[PDB]
């Protein structure tokens, strides 16, 4: 809310840090000076949601006596580097998906002379996250902990990228790999592990809990509250208001595994199955409209109602029964925002 | 030489351990069988001096009484990791250069189907290198100091490449910015430090050698090997023999920054400057031919044969300076090799 403005003033000292090291080295200053365009440009210009559920989890879990000017600095510098996992996936993701912008702005690669460069540029902000950890974590006894989370995060996304690619390659509708058990395996590999687990975790590990059961017990409960948020992202892509949501939705234009197509096709009559075959993916709008009324005919915005008051009961008995001997303000705080 | 087909036989091995761990995990399978797709294209087909420098060196180190079966399949995994890391490289420069083919074949993102869906597959590929590690080197003593090499190297890789981008813009002549400083520059980072320093330094650490000093002391006899060998590779690009090569280059249409161009114009009186400039970074072959025929003409090909004789010299000075208390041969094996 406030402990915003305050994350994103930390930025500054990231990207000044990330950007100097050559003083013996003076010849590579010119990548330096790209690597801090690529920087501000890319990291800056979202909500900052999961950085700072790093950075929330942290007060909570450590016992006050133990947040110094150096623990909070190295809770601000770990939420960065959960915006820089993010930064990289979207630079990346943009490219393969030739989208035209991102934050409301010019995609990064998009911009003139950038272009297929940004592959590398991604590559860049990946690694920027490492050094972070490397220069404000090394002597901390949870540091190889956050370095296997950041690694493993980052291949849990990968490989559900990959999954989604398979799934619904763009230009080419088959609507017999939208089951609703693929759907759920694509949420939970590509957005609800480094959306939701990641952040909690990395706060967990530098609070000392470190235990195998404890971070099941808390990836139960995120996870959980990913697919959430997905479902919730996938119904509001059409049935928003886009001046509460912020932009028009292409999901269906896109042809992509949506939590709507997937119930759609689960309850559509033969031929309906062929209105949707003969329309989902379409660049023109009549296309877009009739797909759209056909969801409305199936009062999917019901059995989404529907399932948003389910699964905040569920989300809610998860923590009651997997959040201790964590302060179940932990989850509750994220499920206060995605709800 | 014949350990090479040795570690070739073990490429099975790496890649049935990567593409199997879901048995609680069914729907993932068609991600997993699509990066079995991905490691079996890309990992095979070269000439594995760098993975297997990993295995020869790590040979000569260890006393000799540590070295069971075990030890070993972590030196073959470990190689297989720096293998990884090439194969990351190359599958996204040669999405960034537009490159055709690689190792004689399609390059990857030029199959059909795949196209830019080979950033994610090459981020797989990154993330495979830690997939082993912890699998193998989990319990080692020196395992975090192999991720910190592995994320370094890369880092180095990426920001020397962001440098090469920079520097050389295929599409736009600017001879301004090819000069010694800058050409050296590039090398370190973008080539000498993975292909080099990177495979001998891992095997010091499954040694035990992990010595400030020692590591120093082996990287600067490296790093200038690495040199040579791509000012090697530059003046071959033009001079080799294709039959003995492999290949006819291309630096020159590419507007790359070669050593050869960086000395021609060390040596260019102003009207040759401009017989570079209306020359250099065209497809047509008389404007190659003429940039050839100006390099014959500053007698090039003989300022490269006095500059490996002196640089043989300074490695050998550089071995013997630096080498102790390493066993020398751990040198002198890729010494032999690059000359
Ligand atoms: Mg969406
Ligand atoms: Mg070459």
């Amino acid at each position: 809310a406030q402990e915003k403005q305050d994350f994103v003033q930390h930025f500054s000292q990231i990207v000044r840090v990330l950007t100097e090291d050559e003083m013996g080295h003076p010849e590579i200053g010119d990548a330096i000076a790209r690597l801090k365009e690529v920087l501000e440009y890319n990291a800056i210009g979202g909500k900052y949601n999961r950085g700072l559920t790093v950075v929330v989890a942290f007060r909570e879990l450590v016992e006050p006596r133990k947040q110094d000017a150096d623990s909070l600095q190295r809770a601000w510098t770990v939420g960065w580097c959960v915006e820089l996992l993010q930064a990289f996936f979207l630079v990346a993701d943009d490219i393969m998906d030739s989208s035209l912008t991102r934050r409301g702005q010019i995609c990064w690669y998009q911009k003139p002379g950038v272009g297929l460069d940004a592959i590398n540029d991604a590559n860049l902000l990946e690694a920027c996250i490492y050094r972070l950890l490397k220069l404000y974590c090394r002597e901390q006894p949870y540091y190889l902990n956050l370095i296997e989370l950041f690694l493993q995060s980052s291949y849990q996304t990968e490989i559900g990228q990959t999954l989604d690619l398979l799934t619904a390659p763009q230009g080419n509708v088959d609507l017999v790999r939208f089951t609703e058990k693929r759907y759920k395996s694509i949420v939970k590999y590509k957005t609800a592990f480094y959306s939701f687990y990641l952040p909690i975790a990395a706060a967990m590990y530098m609070a000392g809990i470190d235990g195998e059961k404890e971070h099941a017990n808390a990836k139960k409960i995120l996870l959980e509250m990913g697919e959430f948020f997905q479902i919730q992202d996938d119904y509001l892509d059409l049935f928003g208001d886009p001046s509460v949501t912020g932009k028009i939705g292409t999901d269906i234009q896109d042809n992509k595994c949506s939590w709507l197509v997937v119930q759609c096709l689960q309850r559509a009559t033969p031929e309906q199955y062929q209105i949707l075959k003969e329309n989902y993916g379409q660049k023109e709008a009549e296309k877009v409209a009739r797909v759209k009324a056909l969801y409305e005919e199936l009062d999917l915005p019901a059995v989404f109602l529907q399932y948003e008051e389910d699964s905040y009961s569920h989300i809610m008995a998860l923590i009651e029964q997997y959040a201790a001997p964590l302060p179940p303000a932990v989850f509750l705080g994220l499920a206060r925002k995605i709800y």
